[PDB]
């Protein structure tokens, strides 16, 4: 009764949250950065794709600019055309299968050394280029380019290597393990300019779980997406199991969804893209050779609820962070202030106090900077015309800020607004600037008030209720249920830490698979159970037939 | 949660299960059950009147159901919708409870009954009855509980001075359950699993399995499930899926069948995106072209014991039953002359009449017409020879005869096509060509659901696993390919068989839950800017 099919003991890491550097003056990590930040100005770095350890240019020539300054061209990338895309699904299944046989722990110890190296040696690096080629502040690309980056390489490789020791009951005369094989195909990630840690999970997670993945980064967070490729491949990983594929996304998706080996795509952006992918798939849906898996983070239009007894300093702070820290462009920020009449004449006037020492401006060059210049010239744009929106609306009516100008870069001053009407498209539309909406509500109508929180907009992401009475917490937790899939009390709706706050909300606001928390890998491999027995079987009849 | 398997009971002459069993089989003896649709607590009858008929006496309806309009539908989400908030605000040890006690009633006082009604109206032996009635369903109930329960025990890092809490939520609109005739314990399963979750569910029964699943149904509902969490709504299936696939509260689909059932379903929410509150999830788990691998080294007697019962049970109505077996020359003379013999004592007949039954009809007249168009394929095609069996008559019953037949070609359509019937294809291979015979297993088919390799070769096994590592989902050395046992072998493949979320593992339930993470924090927030900028 030997058995002929051995299983290894399975291993256990120890991870903890990569603490946050202080970068006070004098300090190492602020001389590193400045260093850093020297080294890339007046830089431009040209950016090939890359397939297997072919660095591949087109003539489809594109530019990433520097938001804050946008003469400055902080990199030249191509657009992968179908043909190299094609090229790069070939020979990424032509190496999966090596990839997906090789132990969980080693795939892990890529991810692990990659999140060594973001941490020390390279953690300048990453933090000037999330700066300078996306518009970060200090702090704002030390939570994203290292510390969620680097949180999700460790904490995703120990959920997976942890992942093994799940296995099912075996009963005499068997043997029942279960085998964690990566998805049969390749997997698309789609990544947004706005975090520099979302490219790297949408990609690398996939990849330690066995996939193959052609990964399209956004065109406006080229420079620190490239940083972190290189940083992977420089930490072991192989050739062709992560293809650098930069692309027109139209262009992307039409391919990888024409393929009938997709099996999967990590998506990260606008709602409207999500579900044109969704459509293509099932369009297409009798060509694969096996159903597709779709992962969707989008955006939201996320709430502060401030009740009477609320702390009103907490309220303003937690408020002023989440709506403008990097611009508003999170799909966490909060839009939609909700304030009980009671307490708006102490909070308007804070909020109108604070605002007006925000200094908005260069955040290489003046380290005073509370946030920078929007991403590009189309989110400018956009953002514009809200601006417009409030002037021209009757029921809106702008209490601070307003000013833009894009000239030298694409600067939006932080604006605050009240509505009068809690149904204004402004309280309901996602605008991805630093626009703050506001609306005052009589205190005798906060029931009443918590119901319009939750059914006014499309969208189910973050939210956070600033109250002290506890009843009063109990209640609006109950209530705003469905609202928020990442819900706060007494803090602020952003700034989710991997494994503290599993991130992801439903309704519009996408599929909710909670990168940041254990389950995470799961979408990302599709279980075998071998059951081996171990003792010859007998007649086909059963005892009761007799 | 501490549970174990649900023992299967032997059935031995004298047995209190047995007596029990005889019993509600002689109860069932000439009754139809009128069964509604169930919305709430209303009973409600359509016009659209429909019969269950008994497989191998299909002159017995045995149950007189109806189908669900559009209109009544609809009347059943909105209610559900209106019950869901309350439900998934129960601690989730509450919700467990009523599938702890459906369980015990299951297990003892109802055992015989859900036998019986499977028997009866499915067509199932005494032991495919216990299996997926009794056991499978039990199990089901008792290890997705204590899953569920554990679950909520998976919290995340709180670091001072902020509280982190993971709330495990039901999906927000309600999910369709759409079940097959093959397996009650399925049909169980596909509604009970997201209500656990704290879900609402419009199930939507098989039809040819009316009397076991609304049997189920009433068994949730006496084991303390309130009213609108599962609507028993039999109907047209397209008109199912046309009106919950238009609904914008739609946020599930629990789907097993066939894989174009599936594929439309999946395009009819794609085309509805916009409509709808939230994303739908789909699961589907569909069919399979399951093989049988011998190597020369295996044992015969568990290869012919293996395979018929994998390719014969419940007339080959399983989709992990075994269609396609491989064998080598040097063993074929051994395996055909064996398999000949058995062949010729396998008894198909009334199982509640005869326990000698080795397994019965088919289970309707769609299923009948289908197997004899592959019998007439196999009488046709050159390359296929009857070699036992073949004989089929719906006189009475949807009786199908074993059939075994050899293919001279490995890639002939039946090698390829899922009959759902007791139809095994027999492809012998050289010995010395048994690397690409290992290939041609994985490269044949579109499948990837089960299979089983016989060898007692620790290298030729390992070899094996390997190359056929995406080939099956449920993967056997030395077993049959059938009988997937909850906690022990969670079910399910990929290729084209589905979406592969595992029943009967620990992250099935998984699908059917939303988290909300809730940070709590003890400490006023101080001042917005950082240390780093002044
Ligand atoms: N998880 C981030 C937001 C990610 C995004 O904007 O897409 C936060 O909590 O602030
Ligand atoms: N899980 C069952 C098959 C279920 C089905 O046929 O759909 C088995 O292993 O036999």
């Amino acid at each position: 009764g030997s058995h002929m099919l051995r299983w290894k003991h399975t291993s256990s890491l120890k991870v903890a949250n990569e603490p946050i550097l202080a970068f006070s003056q004098g300090s190492p990590e602020r001389d590193a950065l400045q260093k850093a930040l020297k080294d890339l100005k007046g830089q431009t770095e040209a950016i090939p794709c890359v397939v297997g350890d072919e660095e591949v240019w087109t003539s489809d020539i594109q530019y990433q600019l520097s938001p804050f300054n946008h003469a400055h061209k902080v990199a030249k990338f191509c657009y992968a055309d179908k043909a190299l895309l094609n090229r790069a699904i070939d020979a990424a299944l032509a190496a999966r299968k090596e990839w997906d046989l090789k132990p969980m722990a080693d795939r892990a110890q890529v991810f692990l050394k990659a999140a060594d190296m973001l941490s020390g040696p390279r953690r300048a690096e990453v933090l000037a280029k999330t700066m300078v080629g996306q518009g970060k502040t200090v702090i704002q690309a030390e939570i994203d380019a290292a510390a969620e980056l680097i949180d999700f390489f460790r904490f995703n490789a120990k959920f997976a290597v942890e992942l093994e020791g799940e296995q099912p009951i075996s009963v005499p005369p068997s043997t029942n393990h279960t085998v964690y094989r990566g998805l049969e195909g390749f997997v698309a990630a789609i990544s947004p300019f706005n975090f520099t840690a979302i490219g790297g999970n949408l990609a690398g997670a996939p990849a330690l779980m066995g996939n193959v993945v052609l990964w399209k980064p956004s065109d406006t967070a080229m420079l620190a997406s490239y940083a972190v490729y290189r940083i992977l491949r420089e930490a072991g990983l192989p050739p062709n199991i992560i293809q650098f594929v930069p692309a027109d996304g139209p262009t992307f998706g039409d391919t990888v969804t024409s393929s009938e080996h997709l099996c999967g795509i990590n998506f990260t952006g606008s709602v409207p893209t999500f579900k044109h992918l969704w459509r293509q798939v099932a369009q297409n849906l009798d060509r694969f050779r096996t159903f597709p898996r779709l992962a969707g983070e989008c955006g939201g239009k996320n709430f502060h609820f401030v009740h009477s007894s609320a702390d009103v300093d907490s309220v303003v702070s937690g408020t002023l962070r989440s709506a403008f820290e990097y611009g508003g462009q999170k799909c966490s920020a909060c839009s939609r202030l909700y304030v009980p009449k009671s307490l708006w004449p102490q909070i308007k006037g804070r909020l109108l106090e604070e605002h007006s020492r925000i200094k908005v401006g260069d955040p290489a060059e003046d380290f005073g900077t509370f946030f920078s210049a929007v991403i590009d010239a189309k989110a400018f744009a956009r953002i514009k015309k809200w601006l417009e929106h409030a002037r021209s609306s009757p029921s809106l009516s702008i209490l601070a800020g307003g000013q833009c100008n894009e000239s030298v870069g694409y600067y939006v001053e932080p604006c605050i607004i009240e509505s009068k009407d809690p149904q204004e498209p402004i309280m309901k539309e996602e605008i991805f600037g630093p626009v703050l909406t506001v609306y005052v509500y009589p205190d005798d109508k906060y029931r009443e008030t918590l119901k319009l929180v939750d059914s006014t907009t499309s969208y189910g992401l973050t939210g956070a209720v600033f109250a002290q009475d506890k009843a009063i917490v109990q209640e609006a937790t109950r209530m705003l249920r469905n609202a928020a899939g990442n819900f706060y009390i007494n803090d602020k709706s952003t700034g989710s830490v991997v494994g503290q706050q599993p991130f992801g909300g439903a309704r519009a606001s996408g599929t909710n698979d909670k990168p940041g928390g254990p389950h995470y890998i799961l979408r990302w491999t599709s279980p075998q159970v071998i059951k081996e027995t171990h003792k010859p079987l007998g007649d086909w009849r059963y005892s009761y037939m007799q």
